Order: structure tokens, then sequence, then C-alpha cells
């Protein structure tokens, strides 16, 4: 089942509303043709070059931060092009990425919210309409819809009276979510 962490700053905030927020505070780093800058905008791999057990980006806007963890894939002029797939079992939401391939990971300095368990495997043939690709874009480009679309339904699939409208703290009562510590 889906595990969710959680800072104890944010108990009482629905799992929709940090969301919100934070898509709108990492913001859009515009990976985009014509737009793209190495070290600015491209995110990194570990270990990679083009796959890794991590795919980590800092946000342009903010010193907002992810790390998508699983067996990750990224196609770049191959067909089909531009598409990450593979599997997603976590995102981690925060603060100040550190590390990377050369340090054995990636970690974010302050960690806010942690989603684990997804259980998302987008094969290669899907290209960019795979689950895993939308999810992870999504957080790329300022828009968390396709990650709140599936926390959702997996909330949902532990037990109906969940959802992302449900508060961290409602999450915990319901042995889905845990508290980390405050920044």
């Amino acid at each position: 089942s889906i595990s969710i962490s959680y800072s104890t700053t944010y108990s009482g905030w629905t799992v929709a509303d940090y969301l919100a927020d934070w898509s709108a505070y990492f913001g859009d780093v515009n990976h985009r043709p014509g737009q793209v800058v190495d070290g600015s905008n491209t995110g990194g791999f570990n270990p990679g070059p083009f796959d890794g057990s991590q795919y980590a980006l800092k946000s342009t806007a903010s010193d907002a931060a992810f790390i998508a963890g699983g067996d990750l894939h990224y196609t770049l002029f191959s067909n089909p092009s531009h598409t990450l797939w593979g599997k997603l079992d976590s995102i981690a939401l925060g603060d100040t990425l550190t590390g990377g391939a050369s340090s054995g990971g990636y970690a974010l300095d302050s960690q806010e919210v942690s989603f684990s368990n997804l259980g998302l495997d987008s094969p290669i043939a899907q290209g960019r309409d795979g689950t895993v690709h939308k999810v992870v874009y999504g957080l790329m480009s300022g828009d968390s819809s396709a990650l709140q679309g599936q926390i959702d339904a997996l909330l949902k699939a532990v037990d109906p009276s969940l959802s992302i409208n449900s508060t961290f703290d409602q999450l915990a009562a319901a042995g889905v979510a845990h508290a980390t510590p405050a920044a």
C-alpha cells in the first residue's frame, strides 16, 4: 500500500492543498525545445547518464527540489523520443537538493513530504503517454495533476473514505501516513 511521510508542520494540510502549493512554489523549469541549458534545467540521474534508481531536479525559481525513485530510463532522441519510463516507486518533495551519483545518491536537506510504494510501471512503448512520464513531467513543469490523481487513486484503494482531500493527520490515523521532524 502507498506510504506517505510528512513533516509535522503539514499535519493539518490536505494532500491536494500541499501539492497545489508545491507545484506553484517549484514552478516550471522550462525543459522544452530552445530552452534547455545543462546544469540549469536538465535534472540528473543517479547513476546516469540516461538511466537511474533516482531522477532529481532543482527548481530554477526557488530552493524547491524533488527526487523520483525507482528504475527510470530516458530515451533522449530515440523513438519514442524524450520519454521517461520504467518503475516509479517514490516521490520526495522538499528544499535544497544535495549529493548525486558521485555521493551514492541524491538527498533533500529539507524533505517535507514523500509518497512511497507508488507501484507505477510504464513501458517504453507508451512513450510520453506513460503515467510515469506524465507524473514526473508534471513536477518539472508546474502541474502536479497527474501525481495528485495517482495518489488519490492509491488512497481510495486502501480505504474508500480516503482521498487527496484528507489531511496528513487523517491519513496518519488511517495508518497510511507517518510524521517526520519539522525543519
